[PDB]
């Protein structure tokens, strides 16, 4: 299978405009509720089917979160005075990620579940997203994650839900077995880049050729600093716009890998599907919509990992087309789906667009008076977008971490 | 078939400032075409496929084209200051086609007067396109004839050259073609601001038929239009309020012709309407390309409705069937716009299919507070299309127009 990707180019990105008020995300209040006094959470994984559809359980929602631990009466976090430095644990969450699964009848006020898996279980101590998939109506569930340092591997592990009407539980995570790692010809490895991106699964059935696919993050294959901004990377820029700086040692991209049959047990990678070399180092979190006879594929990356010569914002990006392999259009003709606003330009990350429309994020940071600002670490309000053709539009939001079932399965 | 409709969350995404949408600035110390005349709306020789052609070598563009007065007492104060921005605004009612020729696609050659005095069925001569029919030399001129009331016209003529120049002759009996009707396009009872101009002929590619499309408003008596869900479309919150926008309701129209003589014309149902958006979308044009319909339409600022805001320049919508449905370029629908620091430096575009981008300097600002009157050619730009966006490239000499093809008469 050969296929040439879609190119996301600098004269593509110079179309990103943070103050269209059809894809800005709404401001969040500066006195958000959070949902933990003792653990952060982010990146927010909705149970789901392989077809995109997010599900309930038995009348119960179910979400996977990244998880860490607060440490406000830590001192290595108080400095003389006794302050606790929060932006500095929040920023240390990554080192000390676990999976971890709330429940809920309503969709909100998450009630806290657990871990999916004993500590010990996952092959390295973090433990970084992917997506829970609800495999059939015995409760059986595969959790498709990226096991990272050392190296970074997409992995899956298989275990089961169980319900009463007094809450869930997610049992028998015990054996993970490692899929696929960067390859090198493909995407970027470790050895040609110790800063290489690997990470993110999102599988899904094809609608059209019903095979088991998944996207996920990568970085273009190549020597840190070796690869080239030409033409392709360039784009028709205006005037004024052909300096590229240090653009090179930006090269995100959105991977593609197939599954020898629908069990998903083996995998075989495919050639990248969208391209950002010299544009941004991070297409984070890629996932799908299917809908209106079109691939909708979303991507989130952030304000500060765009090339020099580039601005836009924290937030939601998309590529749309016919066809899996391409080629894609961007969406809105920037790309740009749903961005930060410029005045609390950090205040969400990692969105999973739903395929009813809603989207849901986690709160990163806020501005307070004083110049200041507070760390979220706790479910943002959900919002929905509407999609119409190669474009789309956000609408009304809704309460925060409100992330409602599209189905409800009974488990037999 | 159904109108694809410009909405106003698709105008919402207009962006003024984008590199790649803006039109370059034009210089304060532009050189002025003729110090007798003001041109603006500028229209090159061209075939029912599209292509821009000089004859025997000879580049022809039309303009219209109005008296200057500066040594007229009505422009005059006591103090000897001519009041040009007033005899630039008053060209409107003078308005007459006028020829112009060059070897080299600039430097243009004043040829006079298309038609003599008194052939036009009105004074007014406005835009249309000038189709060169055969290799014998033979034109159609399709144009409007305004006030009183609104026609899209023809005169039939024909271009002889020789190597001193060219001459347009024997443009000498006006038919009008068809006017307003009012059921699909607004007519003068309804509105006595209607618009209804701006003949653009071609051969469909899909079909060989003869259509042309040309500015309309949506019918129906002025105000009574409804800016309902699909003229609204789907704005984001705190955009719900739409103040007075019933009253702008620019289309563009679509007319066929009963065969290839284009004699006898048939309207048809607007392809794109803009109600609760723009009043105008003025001299609409296709390029052909890449499979696709990519439909140009010129607009200014100040003729969008209340609550939304965009520059004075180019815009267009792109599909792959001449009846529709089209989708907005760039998402919002701006293709060029004027900068917003020169926000009248041009209007009038005409993009041809080799990418050029023909427009007429209006106002350009200068030392102080204070501007210059153009009613001259601007500087070509050339944009490139790829899929549903535009991008604008490299800028070239005041009113260079040069040909795609040369026919040599027979």
């Amino acid at each position: 299978i050969n296929y040439e990707p879609t190119v996301w180019s600098r004269a593509d990105a110079l179309k990103v405009n943070e103050n269209d008020p059809t894809t800005t995300q709404p401001l969040v209040s500066a006195d958000f509720p959070v949902m933990s006094d003792t653990v952060f959470i982010w990146d927010t994984m909705p149970l789901r089917e392989l077809d995109g559809t997010v599900v309930s359980v038995n009348g119960w929602s179910v979400i996977l979160t990244l998880t860490a631990d607060r440490h406000p009466d830590d001192p290595q976090y108080l400095d003389a005075n006794g302050r606790y430095d929060i932006k500095r644990d929040w920023e240390d969450r990554h080192g000390r990620a676990r999976m971890c699964y709330w429940y809920s009848r309503t969709g909100k006020d998450w009630i806290f579940g657990g871990r999916v898996m004993a500590e010990g279980v996952s092959p390295t101590t973090r433990e970084w997203a992917g997506t829970p998939i609800l495999l059939n109506d015995k409760g059986d569930i595969d959790l498709y994650y990226t096991c990272v340092t050392p190296g970074a591997a997409i992995a899956k592990v298989r275990g089961r839900i169980v319900t009463s009407d007094q809450g869930v539980e997610l049992k028998d995570f015990t054996q993970v077995k490692k899929l696929f790692e960067a390859d090198g010809t493909y995407y970027q490895t470790e050895a040609q880049n110790s800063s290489w991106n690997f990470r993110d699964p999102s599988p899904f059935i094809d609608p059209n050729d019903g095979k088991l696919y998944m996207v996920f993050e990568g970085n273009v294959a190549g020597e840190r600093g070796s690869h080239t901004v030409g033409a392709a990377e360039l784009g028709p820029v205006p005037p004024g716009h052909e300096d590229v700086g240090g653009a090179r040692f930006q090269v995100g991209c959105i991977g593609l890998a197939v599954a020898k049959d629908l069990s998903g047990e083996e995998w075989e990678i495919l050639p990248p599907l969208v391209t950002a070399v010299g544009v941004n180092d991070q297409t984070e979190r890629p996932h799908y919509i299917f809908q209106d006879g079109k691939y909708y594929l979303f991507t989130i990356s952030h304000k500060f990992t765009y090339a020099e010569g580039l601005e836009g914002p924290d937030g939601v990006y998309g590529f749309v087309g016919e066809h899996l392999f391409g080629p894609y259009r961007p969406m809105n003709a920037s790309g740009l789906v749903l961005g930060n606003p410029p005045e609390q330009p950090f205040q969400t990350y990692s969105h999973c667009v739903m395929p009813n429309g809603l989207v849901t994020s986690f709160i990163d940071s806020v501005p307070t008076d004083g110049e200041d600002y507070r760390i979220g670490g706790t479910e943002a309000p959900t919002v929905r977008i509407v999609l119409k053709g190669d474009r789309s539009f956000v609408q009304e939001e809704y309460d925060y971490g409100y992330i409602p079932a599209m189905k409800d399965v009974q488990l037999s």
